């Protein structure tokens, strides 16, 4: 055993070679009409592959310095977790070139803590501008133009997304599950989402699978906070003897009832799900009630005499069955912030009588806060979930299928929460073209100016030069503006045109906001016209993500490999 | 085979390896520290500015090198898992007093006369520190110091603060792992006495420096256990069972010591003794109220429950052995004030004894019986702070509870005399103040008071008067020379000029306590921003420094098994 440090210039510049060499991998595959890379495998087949993510997860360098690069973007890109979203395969060359004109800088005997900071305020303020440039994504052509664009340009895909969000709601929740077919199929089933999630990520310590899938679990529905564990013990025993699943949806959950017994022991011999009613007021109540009708849970609460501390005096309410208080459901799907539960085919008429009472009731009450809350309800009643089974023509297209059915999944949700920028990487051009860095200089110029005369004392003036706080400030502004047409060029030089010279079309036509280069047809037109538009949280999130990692490598001083 | 060295090429391969581990801690020194890459085996490399955690990997091929790096792990407890505040700047410190130092050395000098300098440096410094410090008084001084020594973690520093205010100014605190990502803080009634872990030997299992059992049996007497015959059922009784016992006995005999050698060598008993908690006649009523806390049938002959013989006639005891014991919830042995937290089914019974003890205050006019009586119930009622300490991972858990028990630990620290301005403007005070001269006042007058009173050449011939003098002063000027590397690595690592600050500071008006914030690249007090340590950590750093240069200065040999 032995570590070898190596510290300044020597660690950045390994780091960097790490990183350029991801990003020279990935960048031929940039845009629809990308180049193709071919991998050996040592199985015996070669794999001839243009997606950018495929071919990013199985970079590697033999030097163990080098590679450290490369591991550090496979990480920070959740290449390597298998999460990676979209926009990934744009962040890799815009960090690589952000990070080379950084550290080409840092490297002679310049400091790097002002280019740290113009990079970081460079990179919030144009979130900031992208934000005030996005638009709301109105009509179902958006819809399905975002999610074709998200989807590598796949029109079945983005079509099967497209019509998930046309027969649902702008709040649907998709669930994903693995087919035997070749053709992606998708279904509709009645069911129930609210807004509450994994509390305890912890949960999660066993399967690896970042949600909770449980098949035909037992709810038990309460309005209290369970926080004497011996109040629900027997249940818990009886539930840990059978081996069944089981979901537990109360108000709260007491610090020591969720890790003493709960996290500890499910992954040990119990199944439970400990999610907290979703709620703003008293509304919990009607929400819990109507979650007790769609699963036949028998709301438990004070208010109805079911006391949760107090089940063994009233053991004569409920039949003395400790299980006919419990409710039932075919599947539960918990996420970060969406649980979902797909209704049995036995309580349908139940919960469809009910919707109508409620709809009965709709139009009998005025002052527009009980119709809306009774909106609201019906509405999640009434909700459904969509099923889409992918599939492919081998084991591992199927996973393919799915990590991209993800990605552009969580393109459309960021595209239905914010707004839509026009593709091509036009968006990144806007703001060179409109002169944003002018702004951004005068930002920090008066981020020094509050400064420097203010604290009427020269004492800041020797620790260090005002001028040169200023120009390294902007030089990292600088940095980061200078690297925002490698998408859009890249893109185009893929296709096999001048890069360059459709930059310099771009930015030298005035055209409307969204005027670019069609490398499908090889032509130059309107982008909000034709479709070709992303999500701005995955330009957002791309140009976040480049400034972070620039910033922390250029912020990194040491490096320590254990091999001499 | 082993390779032996001698003299200065031992000595400067033991500084290199001290030079390679400040070298790659000082870059994470202050707030704005940089940032350390380390690559795991595993696949994942992780970018760290703890200089703790990146020591504790630090390791070079060098089997004689690599002899510095373990040196300096060991003596800032940084391998143990015990290494405190502060270890970040004493790794400075003790390398550049050691680089200092060797480099004089080396030169065909003394290095007895640098090390003596060194260490009266070392003594004087922190007699002037323990002068310089002010008490703490407001709770903002106590969440400050918190925040302060918990690397700016306003969430721990402020969980600490309230665990502090909430409770006493002892505030028996807890530490426990947890499931969730929020460092939850609760409070349970507890037992504090003033007693600990009576023999250390009980830890050669585990590393964790202290005793936490859960749900254990208590066995409260007030004799001296002396026949181990006495206690034998019992022990065999939970040979059986895999669950914890306590003894809390007077004395222990010696030989009835070896229960720690079956808790040791085989684990089958697992057996606490703790020693009773007052010196005289009052440890019995103490022992009462342990008895009361917990469901104890006290032993003692004065209750008829004698220890020794409790077989005898005219008893109650049905020779059961079993539920004359107590039972509590949790049981914490720290080398010292051992912790048991209170039963919620014995609650009202201990209320009721309050009660009781609250008649007898109001029912006496001796002050010492009022006196007593009033500590007793203090003792009974308070409580016990426990934190629940979580992380994003397993390894984060550990490593966030290491952090709150250095932070902890400075804060007890600070809650007794002790605070002073942080920002390393504390060791550049015996620089602006001319301390320097006052250590050569001292070893001038240590020298004349031995130098003229021999009276004959027989010191003159065995070594230069001068150049001695001359030599501990040296040492003196080494310690000193070497102060002005904590603030000026903040600052440096913050992204200004280092040095221009420290003369900034140094060559600045009438103050005293004037310094530094990195973190709003502005001059201004410490005292007044809430920038303060504890005068324990500072004086750990230096004590701790020079003493780990003086020891490498007295060596003179390196043994390594290779070639
Ligand atoms: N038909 C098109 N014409 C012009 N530009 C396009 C077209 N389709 C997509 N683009 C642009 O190409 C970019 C997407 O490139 P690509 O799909 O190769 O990788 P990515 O989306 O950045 O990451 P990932 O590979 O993970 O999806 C988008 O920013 C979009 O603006
Ligand atoms: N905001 C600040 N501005 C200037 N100096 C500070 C600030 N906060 C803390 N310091 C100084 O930095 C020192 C603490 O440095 P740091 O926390 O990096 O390592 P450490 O506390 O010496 O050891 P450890 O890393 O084990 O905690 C303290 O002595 C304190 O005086
Ligand atoms: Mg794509
Ligand atoms: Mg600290």
């Amino acid at each position: 055993k032995g570590k070898d440090i190596i510290y300044g210039n020597e660690c950045r510049n390994e780091l960097l070679k790490g990183i350029l060499t991801v990003s020279d991998v990935v960048k031929l595959t940039l845009g629809p009409r990308g180049r193709n890379v071919l991998l050996e495998k040592e199985y015996g087949s070669p794999l001839i592959i243009n997606d950018g993510v495929t071919i990013a997860k199985q970079i590697s360098l033999k030097d163990r310095k080098k590679n450290n690069g490369v591991k550090l973007m496979q990480e920070s890109t959740q290449i390597s977790n298998d999460k990676a979203g979209d926009g990934t395969s744009s962040t890799a060359l815009m960090t690589a070139t952000i990070t080379k004109k950084g550290i080409e800088q840092v490297n002679r005997n310049h400091n790097p803590i002002p280019i740290q900071r113009g990079i970081q305020l460079a990179s919030k303020m144009i979130i900031e501008k992208i934000k005030s440039l996005s638009t709301p994504i109105k009509t179902y052509k958006d819809i399905l133009n975002i999610a074709t664009i998200a989807s590598n340009n796949d029109v079945h895909m983005g079509q099967i997304i497209a019509n998930a969000y046309d027969k649902l709601g702008k709040n649907a929740a998709i669930i994903l599950d693995d087919n035997a077919d070749i053709n992606d199929k998708l279904e509709f089933t009645e069911g129930y989402n609210f807004d509450r999630g994994i509390i305890n990520p912890y949960l999660l310590y066993n399967e690896n699978k970042d949600y909770i899938e449980y098949s035909q679990v037992s709810t038990l529905i309460t309005d209290q906070n369970i926080d004497n564990i011996q109040s629900i013990l027997p249940i818990l025993e009886i539930f840990a003897k059978n081996k069944q699943p089981l979901c537990i949806i109360a108000d709260d959950f007491s610090n020591e009832v969720l890790q003493t017994l709960i996290i500890n022991k499910l992954k040990g011999a119990i199944k439970v799900v400990p999610i907290r009613a979703p709620s703003f007021g008293d509304r919990r109540k009607d929400y819990l009630k109507d979650l007790c009708i769609v699963t036949n849970s028998k709301y438990i609460s004070a208010d109805v005499g079911l006391d949760l501390n107090n089940l063994h005096n009233q053991m004569s309410s409920f039949d003395n069955n400790y299980l006919s208080l419990l409710g039932s459901a075919n599947t539960l799907i918990v996420k970060k912030d969406r649980t979902s539960l797909i209704t049995k085919e036995e309580y349908k008429k139940e919960i469809d009588e009910r919707i109508n009472v409620l709809k009965k009731e709709y139009e009998e009450t005025t002052s527009k806060y009980d119709k809306e809350k009774l909106n609201e309800r019906i509405a999640a009643l009434s909700g459904g979930i969509a099923k889409i089974l992918i599939g492919g023509n081998s084991e591992t297209e199927q996973k393919e299928r799915k990590f991209k059915y993800e990605a552009a999944t969580n393109a459309v949700k960021s595209a239905i929460d914010i707004g839509y920028v026009p593709g091509g990487g036009v968006t990144y051009l806007e703001i060179i073209k409109s002169n944003f860095i002018q702004e951004i200089h005068k930002k920090i110029e008066e981020d020094l100016q509050i400064s420097s005369n203010n604290d009427e004392k020269k004492y800041l003036e020797l620790i260090g030069n005002l001028e040169s706080e200023m120009e390294l400030q902007k030089m990292g502004a600088n940095i980061v503006v200078s690297s925002l047409d490698v998408i859009t060029k890249q893109i185009a030089d893929n296709a096999g045109v001048n890069g360059d010279n459709v930059v310099k079309i771009i930015l030298n036509s005035k055209d409307k906001y969204g005027f670019g280069y069609d490398v499908n047809t090889n032509k130059f037109v309107n982008m909000v016209e034709k479709g070709i538009i992303d999500s701005t949280n995955v330009i957002i999130s791309v140009i976040k993500n480049s400034c972070s990692i620039a910033s922390m490598v250029l912020t990194t001083e040491c490096m320590m490999v254990d091999h001499e």
